[PDB]
RNA sequence: GGUAGUAGGUUGUAUAGUAGUAAGACCAGACCC
RNA sequence: GGGUCUGGUCUUACUACUAUACAACCUACUACC
């Protein structure tokens, strides 16, 4: 089997989401929102924020996938388009990370099975904890593929070690959120190219995950420049940050929001609520008063990006440099002078 | 069995009403209109004028009546609260007549079965042509039974000729839609007082029942008066009407109405839009420019309108009269001028 | 008183309209929709089609002016922005026809009298039936006037035959529905010119008021236009129409358009739901398949319109001619082929 | 180019289509509806009625066709999925006949162009009176073209005499509304076979289109039958109606049903109001009360039906048999008893 | 340019307010959402908190001002009625500050100057930062202006130290976030009363700005009291509350909560969420259950209000005295016991 | 495969119109010396 | 006159988007050989 609304209701008030059973509660749906008698009163159940009917949203809500999945970001720079038998949702917009599925609700199914020739020029994400998905994935001509071991006859390649979870990004220690991605275009399997993974964080839930980011967190700007020899990188203004003039100079790093952060507290508001490997924030100062109306935020490991900055000449007068982060090309604008850089900054 | 949204909008796109197969069809609820994707592209089922909730209306709307069922005027007067194992669709505000049901939608039910002690203190509809309705109607303690034919041990009301059906008032002819009524109040069978019953009509298909209906369509005021001697009933204003002055007098009788439309067309603004035994109307007439802001609209047959003049027993000025139109009392507004009737209309 | 909600929902159940009588029922606002709690069940009053708030749209709804008042379309070429202690309903599109009100809804009111400093640079629409506005007329810096009768000290312009009520055009008999109009702008009271007033009748309801729009819709088109002399204006495709080409050929009065319709039916339809003195709308002819995409109609009496084409002087080859019409100037394009009239057409 | 919201409802304004014109009107959204600000009052220019966003469904109802058009079942049944470069408003449900466009909208366009790989698995409907989308059908490898006149190397099928106009039936006289239609599958032209057409009429704008039509308005039951010969075919019931039991029997021809609305008015309640070759209504007799929950009513031409019910070959007691009616396969279920034909209804 | 909805998102998606930028990006429109496609995957941009249509909110919120800007409750006092040339958000309730506004979105502009004489009528808040404003403020009949050096001619006026910014009150560093007030009404310019300045702090991040607040916050009340000789002044109730009774006393400084609050948290449910001088809150104690309906909370620097409590004068048992706090008069309910002081409370 | 013709994706050129979170310069305004 | 800070414009170097014009590559559809 049964696949309606009244079932799909029950599963959220008995399971918290859609496991399968059988029963049906009463349901009233007024204005967005999805509301259930129990005990004789009206308790809502579902808010809709998304851009697709009430129930619609509902069934796509309930049959989310609650197993470690790929960020949204991941999925976005990869290219796909569409999930095979699941829905990855997006927690950041509360919405569906793709318009269409493929054999869940019947209202915005384009096939019941990736094998069809509709889905053919769809680049189709498919699972690897799931049994026969990788099979599907060697006949399919367009897809990308996770597998948590490794596949005999395809060259892996190793995926960021954070994983979503329900919303919650997180290194795994009882279950394995490293995947293996395989991405096959034109039936032909592509090796993705070599690239460094964002690590994904937060202000609030900060913590350092390397030596060096503890050094940047507790030592002073100019301590942590002397002891890993960043002179002549702009790294005062490039991850400290400029708060000093009416517009804000740099901070162009995650980890520089973090230390800021716990120093002076500030809003970071988000113009476009979606998860991209670049991100823009209308930062605000609430100290200094500082603020920006275009701040490129790219959550970067700190050793990583050291390396970057120093794989980079600095004899031009300004260049843009391609690098491949969450496997795809960041345009960063490495605007330097005689060898001392002035800025550094990607673009989205 | 199943009880979904999904399989209630199959029945309707393959039967029209819910009759009771099993399938499923994709539902798309946007704004208080439910959807459904026929050959690839969203069609509209079903748009909610309701106070309740989309899908809980829609249920309702699948699971009405379509049986010859009595019209909702006759069920308000009588007293009935909620219908027994069925939903009485009111097409004039197309809203169920009743808040509550009765083992029809779990969203709205106050019980599955109409004996049980909730249901009680309320005066419940039963129909006579379900089997085993009429047994349930005994061992109530408060309800309303009609029956095609008769019931042992029980005195019939003869009730109303006419009857709805789909929202369309008829006298039946392959149909049987005339039923008698039965009334039980506190575990006791009450008789239903002997009345006089609204023919229901409308302006737009508006045909005459009667002889003397014929004559009225057809006939000059004046004629028609010295026929049937009606001098002394001030029946130029009471039925004619007064197009006159800036306000409307008269017109108080529902055939008055069609004579008057064929004439001049005129509009009718129903701001209470429920069925009733007495309707208000914000008439303006578009020839004359008369407008009146209340104008009681009772349709009764000519010859009981007659009838009921006739024995008014014009003696006094004024004077309120109690007359059982569709088992409930009408108060009749009378004025009686020295030597004549003035004017007679209900309240 | 009070002015609530609940009050004012007691007035529509018992008057139509709001009249000031104390009382309170039950409201229950679902959607845009007003509805009404009466004998246990909910029936719906007045469904929001503005853009104002629920309950500030049913209170201006109730509040409407249901006296004979000017047509819409007048009032906006005059160029009144808010009406006095009153709201006037466009029924054409189910919106009040001000944005704003003085002493109506608190929600909406900008003043509670009309003489305040605030509405001193706005056009009043002062009424002449209600005590007292004759007064405030004179002390307003900028306002328009209507009375039945006549006001000392000032010259009248009559106004139209025909006025609003309800929502219904009619030339008013039991009623008198022509005013006097006056304008008074800065301070200073301004004649208005002589125009040629709008009919503003429609195709279904059409009906001839003059003896030559009977020879039109009777006769034919060689005889209707030998008999008036009408040759050399263009009268075969201006009025009646060339229904031949891919394209409509002119048809620019509603006259010609009910004749039409009698012969071969279309649909008009209309994609600016607005009341104004020359209409545009997208005709699809049934018969011929002859669609036009702008079809500028207005309707105008049959005899003014042969006056109007027999006084324009047809001497040069285009000419952009000003026709005062409902207090307004009409641009028509003229274009004039030596010898005759080509095409004359409105803008 | 530009293309926003606000240039599309300056088109509406001044041509009533989206014509391509530089401009731009305040716009305000409320609800499903589009309001624009003329003379500082809000007028509504449109009302969603389809699941698509509110200024997205406003931009495609401005850019729709207004040329004449085929039929949106025709297209259905052709399997057309998408229309390149314009959009074909289907004015039964008030929503794009097509969810899809092509350089249409930014918000719903697939592709820029027909010519994309990601519109190839798609039949794309090309036009024939815009120049270049010939040459696009050549290249194409699914598409369906029309042309008024013929096309080099490609067969040509005659489609049927009426096609749509602004939501109007209309058999062309001053611009040809008959097609030439091409079917193009997988890269290889295919010819359309031989079929009827179904003239698309109604009940109250009813006009015959052939003698026989004409004798059957006007002639009795028995005398029609005689005169034709319609001896041994169920003529009775099949296109005339049983009107006798509780459930109405036969009346499966619009033509059959516009003779008995003529004589007694009644209501076809369709409960999916979307347009078909065979359409589905919930028909209620107000004079005998007979009511059928699912009445299959087809549209043809009486000349038509008799050759078709004539080829059965009737030698089995039932039979589903497969007919071609609008370039897609209908099944009619056939029942046969020994000796003549029980009944012959369309599924 | 262009002025369309289309390009108004566009400059938010790539630079998160409207700079001026020319481009155009898919809009859906979904409820009060304004949604766009990036990716091929909606993405909502902003969600409409106002009474104004779905696209007009979203158009002035795209075009805020995001500079540091007066707080919102500095200009109602001031009396300003629209922002001249930009639009300044009220982050408190997600809604403009000013219904109308100046040259900014054509659905809601009364002009496109403020020189207009639809705008004389109006105080029109004038920024300094940019040019060419100062000088229209020398020309405006009513209007008040910022600046954040001085204007020759004029008497500065020294407003509050903190500003708004992006919804964030601060004390400017890097950006002077002090400006200089001029208020011109009639033609006229007035000079502003000296004032005292709310802090505008909130319980959560509060941080004490001056020494006597930080003796406040560690030092105990009776220590408090002795150190800057506050006997005889009620500060036991005025400051600190009193959380013995049913119902809370005193607790008027925004300070007294800060301390209540680190030492046990509460919940202060404000019903009328906007930005006012004097704040009500329905404050209920989670320790003691002490809860007070309407408890007038005003956040005042606690040298000030020392200063202004000892210049109170407690002579009498009780007087309403007027104080100049941002810049308009507030009344103080003060009651004095024979003695001392009772409570001192705002109204 | 060629010619006589109509075309879509990739790339390049030319005339243009905008942008880019760094820096420099010019003009205007404000503050301070 | 100098310093600092804002509003407007230009420049530095590299790239992105939109409009028009032209060419090339990969190739698509008809007439004839």
């Amino acid at each position: 089997l049964e696949m309606s609304l009244e079932n799909v209701a029950f599963n959220v008030v008995n399971k918290g989401h859609f496991d399968g059973q059988q029963g049906e509660v009463p349901v009233s749906i007024i204005n967005n929102t999805v509301y259930t008698k129990v005990d004789g009163v009206d308790v809502e159940l579902f808010e809709n924020k998304t851009t697709l009917p009430v129930n619609v949203a509902f069934e796509l809500w309930a049959k989310r996938n609650i197993k470690p999945v790929p960020e949204v970001k991941i999925l976005n720079n990869l290219g796909v388009d569409i999930a095979a038998n699941t829905v990855i949702w997006d927690y950041k917009r509360d919405a569906p990370a793709h318009i269409s599925t493929i054999g869940v609700c019947s209202m915005t199914d384009i096939a019941k099975k990736p094998t069809e020739t509709i889905c053919a020029p769809l680049t189709v994400f498919f699972d690897g904890r799931v049994d026969g998905q990788v099979d599907l994935f060697r006949n399919a001509r367009n897809g990308v593929l996770i597998t948590e071991g490794s596949v005999k006859g395809l060259q892996p390649s190793v995926g960021p070690k954070q994983a979503s979870l329900n919303g919650v990004t997180l290194i795994g220690e009882a279950v394995k959120t490293q995947f293996n991605y395989y991405k096959k275009v034109d039936g032909v399997v592509q090796q993705l190219p070599e690239t460094y993974f964002t690590q994904s964080r937060n202000l609030q839930e900060f913590k350092p995950r390397s030596q060096m980011e503890i050094d940047f967190l507790e030592l002073a700007m100019d301590e942590f420049i002397e002891r890993y020899k960043l002179e002549g990188y702009a790294f005062e203004a490039i991850v400290y940050g400029d708060f000093s003039h009416s517009q804000l100079g740099g901070l162009h790093l995650l980890i520089g929001l973090a230390k800021r952060f716990k120093e002076s507290p500030f809003e970071l508001e988000d113009f476009i609520p979606m998860d991209s490997t670049v991100k823009n924030y209308f930062i605000t100062d609430a100290q200094t008063g500082s603020s920006k109306c275009v701040c490129s935020v790219i959550d970067l490991l700190l050793d990583d990006f050291v390396e970057i900055i120093k794989s980079q000449d600095l004899s031009v007068v300004s260049k843009v440099v391609k690098v491949t982060i969450d496997y795809t090309e960041i345009s960063f604008m490495l605007w330097c002078k005689d060898g001392h850089v002035e800025t550094f900054y990607p673009k989205l």
